[PDB]
C-alpha cells in the first residue's frame, strides 16, 4: 500500500514509562490499523475498496492493487472516536457506522515501539467500567516488523506509519494488505458485516493476549506458533477464527488461557468484586524467565493487579487437576487433560515458540471489539453453549444469547475502554 495526500496522518500522543531497579516517561504516540482506513487510488479520490469489496479497474491483481491503492490519514476522534489524554488512551465503541478500532503505540512515525517483555514487568491501567456483555477491550502483543513490512515488502510504502502489517495467531485473512499484497484474490465479503470480507491470504505470527477483558470477565492467553514473525498462510491451511477448521494452521487459535472465572473463581472480578470493574485499576504482569535472564526461555507469566493502592494476587484455580495461579509448564499440561479438546498450544511449541515469538520483539496493540464469529461467548458466558455443566463451559455471567454485534451496537453504542499509565521495566520496577 502507498501514502496517500488528501488528509495528514498525525498519530494521537501517548506517553509511557520506562522503569530502572526510577522512571522515565517515553514520548510515544498510536496508529490507527490500516483495515479502517480510506484506500484510494494513487493520485485520485476513487476508492480502491468500497462497502466490502474491492475496486477491480485498480485491484485487478494482488500485486498491482498494493502498488497502486494509497491508504491515507485519519481524523482519530471525529471518525474513529479514539483521543488521548496524557497517559491515557480511550478508544470508543459506536461511532456512526464505525466499530471499534485497533491501535498500535509507534516509537517514531514511521516505527512500532519494540517490546522486550523476557524478564520483565509490564504494566497497565485499565477502565472497564463500560463495556458490557459481548464486548473486548484488548490489550496485547504480536511480533510484528517494526516498520510495518517496508524494508521486506517492495510494495508496502505505509508501512507501521498508515498501521499495515497487522499478523496475529489467528491468521487472519480478512486483512486488505498483507506482505505488500492486496488481498484481492478470491475476496469474499462477509453477508453481515458490511464493511468486511475474506481474502486468500492471512497474516500469522505469535500472540501474547495479556489483557482481553470487559466488565464482566478477563483472560491471559499465549498463543505460539510454528514460527515467530509474519508466516502468510493460504485459505483454509491458516486455520485461526476465519477458517472452516481452525486447527489447521500453524498457530495456536485457542492458547493456554488463565481467566479466574473460568478456573472456579467466580468471585474474583466483576461489579462489586475482589477487583471492582465499576472502577479503575491496574494490571502487572511478569515474564519469568528459565534462567532469570533476558535471553533464556519463558517459564512463568505471572500476575497480579492493584486497586484504590491495595495489592490483590491473581487468585488459584479451584478446578480438580488445575493448580495455582500462574501460567507455566505444568498449569498448561493440566489445562488441556481437564478440559479436553485438541492440543494446539503443544503442537505449535507451547511456551518455548511464545518465548521465541517475545525474543523477536514484539508491538503493542490496543483494541476495542465485538465478534461475528462466536459473539465474545468463550471470554464472558457458558461455551460452548451446549456444554453447560462441565469444567471450564462457564467463563463469565453473560447469557448465551448475549454479544450479537448488531445487537449490542444498538444498545451499547457508547460503551469505551480507556487504557492509561504503561510501564515497562525489570521485575519490581513499575
Ligand atoms: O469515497 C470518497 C470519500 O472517502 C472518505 O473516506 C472514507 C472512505 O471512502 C471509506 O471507504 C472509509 O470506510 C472505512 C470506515 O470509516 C471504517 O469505519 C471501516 O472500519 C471497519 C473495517 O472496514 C473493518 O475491516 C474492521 O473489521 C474489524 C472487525 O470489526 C473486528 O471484529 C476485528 O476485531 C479484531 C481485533 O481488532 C483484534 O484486537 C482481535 O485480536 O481480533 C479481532 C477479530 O477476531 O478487527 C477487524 C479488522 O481486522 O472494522 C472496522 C470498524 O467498523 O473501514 C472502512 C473501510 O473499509 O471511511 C473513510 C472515512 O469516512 C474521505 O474522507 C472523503 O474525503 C472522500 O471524499
Ligand atoms: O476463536 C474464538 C476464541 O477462542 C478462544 O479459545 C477457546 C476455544 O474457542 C474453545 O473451544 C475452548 O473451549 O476455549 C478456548 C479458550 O477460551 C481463544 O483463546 C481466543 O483467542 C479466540 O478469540
Ligand atoms: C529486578 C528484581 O528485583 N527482580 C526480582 C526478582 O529477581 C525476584 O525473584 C522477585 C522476588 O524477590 O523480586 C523482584
Ligand atoms: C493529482 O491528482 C489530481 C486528482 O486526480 C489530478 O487533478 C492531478 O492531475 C494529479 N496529478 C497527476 C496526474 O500527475
Ligand atoms: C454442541 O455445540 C457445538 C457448537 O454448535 C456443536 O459443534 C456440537 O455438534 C453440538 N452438539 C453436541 C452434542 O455437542
Ligand atoms: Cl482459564
Ligand atoms: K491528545
Ligand atoms: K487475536
Ligand atoms: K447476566
Ligand atoms: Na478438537
Amino acid at each position: 500500500q502507498q501514502i496517500g495526500t488528501y488528509t495528514a496522518e498525525t498519530h494521537p500522543s501517548l506517553s509511557w514509562s520506562t522503569c530502572k531497579s526510577s522512571c522515565t516517561t517515553n514520548s510515544g504516540a498510536i496508529t490507527l490499523d490500516a483495515n479502517w482506513r480510506w484506500v484510494h487510488g494513487v493520485n485520485t479520490s476513487t476508492n480502491c475498496y468500497t462497502g466490502n469489496t474491492w475496486n477491480s479497474a485498480i485491484c485487478d491483481t494482488d500485486a498491482s492493487c498494493a502498488q497502486d491503492c494509497a491508504l491515507d490519514g485519519a481524523d482519530y476522534s471525529g471518525t474513529y472516536g479514539i483521543t488521548t489524554s496524557g497517559n491515557s488512551l480511550r478508544l470508543n465503541f459506536v461511532t456512526g457506522s464505525n466499530v471499534g478500532s485497533r491501535t498500535y503505540l509507534m516509537a517514531d512515525n514511521t516505527h512500532y515501539q519494540i517490546f522486550d517483555l523476557l524478564n520483565q514487568e509490564f504494566t497497565f491501567t485499565v477502565d472497564v467500567s463500560h463495556l458490557p456483555c459481548g464486548l473486548n477491550g484488548a490489550l496485547y502483543f504480536v511480533t510484528m516488523d517494526a516498520d510495518g513490512g517496508v524494508s521486506k515488502y517492495p510494495n508496502n510504502k505505509a508501512g507501521a506509519q498508515y498501521g499495515v502489517g497487522y499478523c496475529d495467531s489467528q491468521c487472519p485473512r480478512d486483512l486488505k494488505f498483507i506482505a505488500g499484497q492486496a488481498n484481492v484474490e478470491g475476496w469474499t465479503p462477509s453477508a453481515n458485516n458490511a464493511n468486511t470480507g475474506i481474502g486468500n491470504h492471512g497474516a500469522c505470527c505469535a500472540e501474547l493476549d495479556i489483557w482481553e477483558a470487559n466488565s464482566i470477565s478477563e483472560a491471559l492467553t499465549p498463543h505460539p506458533c510454528d514460527t515467530p514473525g509474519l508466516s502468510v498462510c493460504t485459505t483454509d491451511a491458516c486455520g485461526g477464527t476465519y477458517s472452516s477448521d481452525r486447527y489447521a494452521g500453524t498457530c495456536d487459535p485457542d492458547g493456554c488461557d488463565f481467566n479466574p472465572y473460568r478456573l472456579g473463581v467466580t468471585d474474583f472480578y466483576g461489579s462489586g468484586k475482589t477487583v471492582d470493574t465499576t472502577k479503575p485499576f491496574t494490571v502487572v504482569t511478569q515474564f519469568v524467565t528459565n534462567d532469570g535472564t533476558s535471553t533464556g526461555s519463558l517459564s512463568e507469566i505471572r500476575r497480579y493487579y492493584v486497586q484504590n493502592g491495595v495489592v490483590i494476587p491473581q487468585p488459584s484455580s479451584k478446578i480438580s487437576g488445575i493448580s495455582g495461579n500462574v501460567i507455566n509448564s505444568d498449569y498448561c499440561a493440566a489445562e488441556i487433560s481437564t478440559f479436553g479438546g485438541t492440543a494446539s498450544f503443544s503442537k505449535h511449541g507451547g511456551l518455548t515458540n511464545m518465548a521465541a515469538g517475545m525474543e523477536a520483539g514484539m508491538v503493542l496493540v490496543m483494541s476495542l471489539w465485538d465478534d461475528y464469529a462466536v459473539n465474545m461467548l468463550w471470554l464472558d458466558s457458558t461455551y460452548p453453549t451446549n456444554a453447560t455443566g462441565t469444567p471450564g463451559a462457564a467463563r463469565g455471567t453473560c447469557a448465551t444469547t448475549s454479544g450479537d454485534p448488531k445487537t449490542v451496537e444498538s444498545q451499547s453504542g457508547s460503551s469505551y475502554v480507556t487504557f492509561s499509565d504503561i510501564r515497562v521495566g525489570p521485575f519490581n520496577s513499575t
